[PDB]
């Protein structure tokens, strides 16, 4: 789990996906997967190519590997995420290790559009992710 949660109209986020997530992904009718995690952050971590193999059998038609680290997220990353969603079949599921990076890529864009920072944080929290430790960076994107 119950960690695949809605962050926006066409966007779910999640912690690291596993083969076992195929059923729920199919049930939600996910059409596009965005992975925001570099491969090989942890030994147990499935590589994106293998997630793609498992989930192509789950009705997902678009796959994008957009690796970032929370620390290194820049403007180029934020607008690349925005564009991938804009051109995607819906709904989109984005994941990283925890969903933090997905939520930040989303949230930096909302800040630019004028969403108040507290609202960004409240919305991400409603998708299971606490962005309180990024409050200052979020503010600076507005
Ligand atoms: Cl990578």
């Amino acid at each position: 789990k119950m960690a695949i949660l809605k962050l926006d109209e066409h966007l779910y986020i999640s912690p690291q996906l596993t083969k076992a997530d195929a059923e729920q992904i199919a049930q939600l009718g996910i059409k596009t997967i965005i992975c925001n995690r570099p491969d090989r952050e942890e030994e147990s971590q499935p590589d994106f190519a293998q997630i793609k193999q498992w989930l192509e059998q789950a009705g997902v038609t678009g796959f994008h590997h957009q690796p970032v680290t929370a620390r290194d997220i820049q403007k180029h990353d934020v607008e690349t995420f925005r564009q991938l969603i804009g051109q995607a079949e819906y709904p989109v599921l984005a994941y990283c290790r925890t969903g933090t990076r997905c939520s930040l890529l989303w949230g930096f864009r909302r800040a630019a559009e004028g969403m108040p920072v507290d609202e960004i944080i409240r919305r991400a929290q409603a998708a299971g992710v606490n962005l309180e430790n990024f409050r200052e960076r979020l503010d600076n994107a507005r």
